[PDB]
């Protein structure tokens, strides 16, 4: 019973975070195996950030001005490459503490935890979604990069996120554990123009099912609807469209609520048109679009990791 | 930048969870040092719920009874006591994970991340309110119970709370970790009237700061008022009065925000009185009371643990 936006355990993740530390910048890092992967912009001091070039500035770097604190102990470099943005240094130790893990790039909508950190230290956590213009809305102050998002498959981490830039705007980019940036963005401190966001459609219609299975319910229409006619509607509303694809990701949650996709379509609708009158869905005065379909069925279905 | 509901790290807290097991009735528990605490409900039966005599109960059981297993392993239960609403089993082994830790009573209004269970398995985490009115609103499932809240303080774990009860209302009661319930509630399953809640004024106050701090500006007016005069239109929206003390609690926020904890009363009156005209705060429609002063600071100075 409730509902609530909830994060992964962090524990396993705790224990790959470490501090690097290269001239006067310092950031957070994952250990991993016996490699660390961190934001290159480590090299950067602050002149070089409005515009640095990155070949010039690793050529006169070598290991030991990398200093690789974990936690208490430090670690020996014995190795260094760049990978598109991200850093990997290479040291004598594997983490011992290293869990089964992978890297994956998300899509738009996909959700994640975040465990924001500062001098490799843990500090908080909490859940994320990549929005449609690739960027996030998450907590990060100076040091905050190098923090990392990620899901978890029974016993498997999959990082899809590393921290690296602070925009203007006060959202959020960084790459895949690739070093690709999610987005049109660049490790430089410069004016970037993050696009149009628009809303998860498919999100904001699971949430709503979850709503129903919580007793929230007010919403709920005798209407139906169809795809183009909602998305036309959508569009006006600066919703994503809607695909069978969606739809068919919203199959379960149909099956046990018995509401087919289509009728709640038609409370969004209804709800995009009229607002919500001083209402409240599950606690909320506007619709949440953080929460994918899969997120749903494993709240309240009540899978363990 | 950005400002967001975030819960602590969960990794010390992951270790010392146990499934615990009495005939049918399965939940979690906490095991630290070689004692594990849980709720006495285990071993309640279906019908014993409606009136458990939990005197009765156990003196039938016995250590044999206890299944406890920690994660893969079992453990050797030998000896067992209740302490008003919590079981103790003592076991041969004692925890090796077991952190710094103590047992607190919260005050309401105090906030804490609970790390939700099913069989002794992590499944999320996110950060709650003990509410006026002694319940939370988290998501607890069958097999939630034994679920734990807790504070982090540098490296110790004050445990604040443990899930028993999933009321009818939806809502959520449970007993500090010496079996004290929050709030007038019981273990067993009849209607239980949980009172008026209120609104956590000095929460939402020290909410507003950190809105500022993250340039959320638009609800700031000129005008000043007085505690009188305030916690008279308080009382009106069902606000929890405002003391000297939540005051002095908001003296560091006003001293770096620059901004006179009374002002920020003038712009709660207002936006109550006025409701927010479509407008939101840090991406709420809604003011928000589950974030403490301390809960701010922490966030927006960017404390490690």
């Amino acid at each position: 019973s409730g509902f609530r936006k909830m994060a992964f355990p962090s524990g396993k993740v705790e224990g790959c975070m470490v501090q690097v530390t290269c001239g006067t910048t310092t950031l957070n890092g994952l250990w991993l195996d016996d490699v660390v992967y961190c934001p290159r912009h480590v090299i950067c001091t602050s002149e070089d950030m409005l515009n640095p070039n990155y070949e010039d500035l690793l050529i006169r770097k070598s290991n030991h001005n990398f200093l690789v604190q974990a936690g208490n102990v430090q670690l020996r470099v014995i190795g260094h490459s760049m990978q598109n943005c991200v850093l990997k240094l290479k040291v004598d130790t594997a983490n011992p503490k290293t869990p089964k893990y992978k890297f994956v790039r998300i899509q738009p909508g996909q959700t994640f935890s975040v465990l924001a950190c500062y001098n490799g230290s843990p500090s908080g956590v909490y859940q994320c979604a990549m929005r449609p213009n690739f960027t996030i809305k998450g907590s990060f102050l100076n040091g905050s990069c190098g923090s990392v998002g990620f899901n978890i498959d029974y016993d498997c981490v999959s990082f899809c996120y590393m921290h690296h830039m602070n925009l203007p705007t006060g959202v959020h980019a960084g790459t895949d554990l690739e070093g690709n940036f999610y987005g049109p963005f660049v490790d430089r401190q410069t004016a970037q123009a993050a696009g149009t966001d628009t809303t998860i459609t498919v999100n904001v219609l699971a949430w709503l099912y979850a709503a129903v299975i919580n007793g929230d319910r007010w919403f709920l229409n005798r209407f139906t609807t169809t795809l183009n006619d909602f998305n036309l509607v959508a569009m006006k509303y600066n919703y994503e469209p809607l695909t069978q694809d969606h739809v068919d990701i919203l199959g379960p949650l149909s099956a046990q609520t018995g509401i087919a996709v289509l009728d709640m379509c038609a409370s969004l609708k209804e709800l995009l048109q009229n607002g919500m009158n001083g209402r409240t869905i599950l606690g909320s005065a506007l619709l949440e679009d953080e929460f994918t379909p899969f997120d749903v069925v494993r709240q309240c279905s009540g899978v363990t990791f």
